[PDB]
């Protein structure tokens, strides 16, 4: 029993850490078989970050500008090219410790690991979500930026996320491995706006669910309600609308628990309307939505 | 900017865990040079649990009986011992990935990071504490004993906790690496009184130095206090109390923010009495008390 913020084991991922320079700034990278993965605002300057002209600026860069090592072992860059936001430096050497990975674009809502890295050496690993507005609320310091997100699926890393940004709001955007930014956002140092962030609804309902299997049960009410009905009531709280796709993926939990999908709804507004009276659920006094179903089914039947 | 329950890298500890299984019973055990580390109760079988006699039940075990599973690869057992609550198998092969390690004793209050495994397979990692009555708020299924929590500073790997048992009250009881319970508990299936928990002062003060540096600063009041004042309010809320041991910890974070301790106190005194009046601090509606005046500084200065 217990329920816990809990990440992957990032052992597969530590073997694939290294620091690249390019002039004074140095970030993490991420080698995997022979290339290098990293931000491509580590060829920036001081002088070059309000409105950088990034193809201008790898135009004065060669093969032997980029430092990449791999704790003591320096690597030869062999090519340099630059896709969207990413740099891939190919080294001469594949990483011995590349695991079966994929790279994913994963869906606002969903989560995944990050392992915090500072000049390729890792730091800590905690789990977070892709919220609605395309932002992550992690913790990143300077020299963060290359640090990684990741599922495993049993032997094999999808990397989904590099962190790139923290915006003057204090919330962080990156890219997925291929380069290409989740939301809005642009490697310039401007204000940028995120927007609304909305609370992911099926992840509340699964940790609703995780709390009853952990046997917190006093927010069961005798009530019901319907899909639209409980939908009124997301929109004014600035919960992301349920569909029946949402229903359909907590069919496992319903199973498990005897409660019917909109039964669970119920208790949802009338904890959205009432508030939690200072009572908690799961030792916290807010409602969490970065659990998603499958997080909650693996944590409760123990997947490996 | 940013503050989350980040736990150390698993990596160095995952090439450690492996599977032991006698006669029926699996759990996880922890290799390090040529000694596997288990919970004793391996050996204990369904008619055995309410008062194992654990010399008698080793007595009726030979070598052999031992089964010790890295991945594929089956380990030969030279040699067994019992340490208070742990068995040490001795097998004929040094583990080629020990890391650096010792084993430590912790105090109530200190933080560590638990890799969750089953079957010698890891499975999660998340951050936590020892609870000042000696149990840990896990996220432990059947076949997670065995699992082990520790501390990395650089290279050094300290092993403090070995899980052993889930009470009745679904909270988790262990020992440390040398076999010695934390707490009164014992490994036999009883009714077992934890006993009254409190919350670690020294690490809620933490916690709120850590909000100040990354911005929430709504709870800081005009107000300052004496150290007998505070813990007269402390004692009333079971707050462990506060000694000049906690205030000179918290000096680093008082010299970064600029806060005197007793004034931070002054802020904890009346969230205690006022509450926090449906406000958040660090995107959490209650006082967390799981990171250590050491945790904050680490995230807030990014140690690697
Ligand atoms: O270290 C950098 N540098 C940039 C500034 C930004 C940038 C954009 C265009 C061109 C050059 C640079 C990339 C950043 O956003 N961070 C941080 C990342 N994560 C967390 C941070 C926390 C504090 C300060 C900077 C951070
Ligand atoms: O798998 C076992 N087995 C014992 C029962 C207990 C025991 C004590 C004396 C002799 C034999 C066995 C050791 C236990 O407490 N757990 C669990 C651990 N963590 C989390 C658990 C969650 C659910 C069920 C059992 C758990």
């Amino acid at each position: 029993s217990g329920f816990r913020k809990m990440a992957f084991p990032s052992g597969k991922v530590e073997g694939c850490m290294v620091q690249v320079t390019c002039g004074t700034t140095t970030l993490n990278g991420l080698w995997l078989d022979d290339v290098v993965y990293c931000p491509r605002h580590v060829i920036c300057t001081s002088e070059d970050m309000l409105n950088p002209n990034y193809e201008d600026l790898l135009i004065r860069k060669s093969n032997h500008n980029f430092l990449v090592q791999a704790g003591n072992v320096q690597l030869r860059v062999i090519g340099h090219s630059m896709q969207n936001c990413v740099l891939k430096l190919k080294v001469d050497t594949a990483n011995p410790k590349t695991p079966k990975y994929k790279f994913v674009r994963i869906q606002p809502g969903q989560t995944f690991s990050v392992l915090a890295c500072y000049n390729g050496s890792p730091s800590g690993v905690y789990q977070c979500a892709m919220r609605p507005n395309f932002t992550i609320k992690g913790s990143f310091l300077n020299g963060s930026c290359g640090s990684v997100g990741f599922n495993i699926d049993y032997d094999c890393v999808s990397f989904c996320y590099m962190h790139h940004m923290e915006l003057p709001t204090g919330v962080h955007a990156g890219t997925d491995l291929e380069g290409n930014f989740y939301g809005p956002f642009v490697d310039r140092q401007t204000a940028q706006a995120a927007g609304t962030d909305t609370t992911i609804t099926v992840n509340v309902l699964a940790w609703l669910y995780a709390a009853v299997i952990n046997g917190d049960r006093w927010f069961l009410n005798r009530f019901t309600t319907t899909l639209n009905d409980f939908n009124l009531v997301a929109m004014k709280y600035n919960y992301e609308p349920l569909t029946q796709d949402h229903v359909d993926i907590l069919g496992p939990l319903s199973a498990q628990t005897g409660i019917a999908v909109l039964d669970m709804c119920a208790s949802l507004k009338e904890l959205l309307q009432n508030g939690m009276n200072g009572r908690t659920i799961l030792g916290s006094a807010l409602l969490e939505d970065e659990f998603t179903p499958f997080d909650v089914v693996r944590q409760c039947s123990g997947v490996t």
